[PDB]
């Protein structure tokens, strides 16, 4: 739902979108990784290739994997994206732009803890 759904005038770590139910339907690719606990959520990271893959923020609002992630693999990020998806207080953030793909929209912010 691209149309005005997180607010840029807002504190740093406090709440975003509205209603995005139920969005999971593809991320690409991929692969198994030893836990690594935060506030809200895990640090998952396809420790896969030297050069990036995927920089996983793990929003408020999933449910991070322990061993599993081997079955599906073309589009498998487990647990919907359902509510209010909040922000771990100590995060900031900064900047939005759109993007034309269907229907969704990319954004990027600055994790500073």
């Amino acid at each position: 739902l691209a149309a005005w759904v997180e607010k840029e005038a807002y504190k740093p770590g406090e709440i975003l979108a509205e209603l995005p139910e139920p969005y999971l339907f593809r991320a690409e690719e991929e692969g198994v990784v030893e836990l690594k606990e935060l506030e809200e959520g895990a640090f998952l990271v396809l420790r896969r290739e030297d050069e990036p893959v995927a920089t996983y923020f793990l929003p408020v609002g999933m449910t991070p994997l322990v061993v599993h992630g081997e079955i599906v693999e073309k589009g498998q990020p487990l647990a919907e994206a359902k509510g209010l998806l909040r922000m771990p207080r100590q995060v900031r953030a900064a900047q939005v732009e759109a993007e034309e793909e269907g229907e969704t929209v990319y954004l990027t912010l600055f994790l500073e803890w």
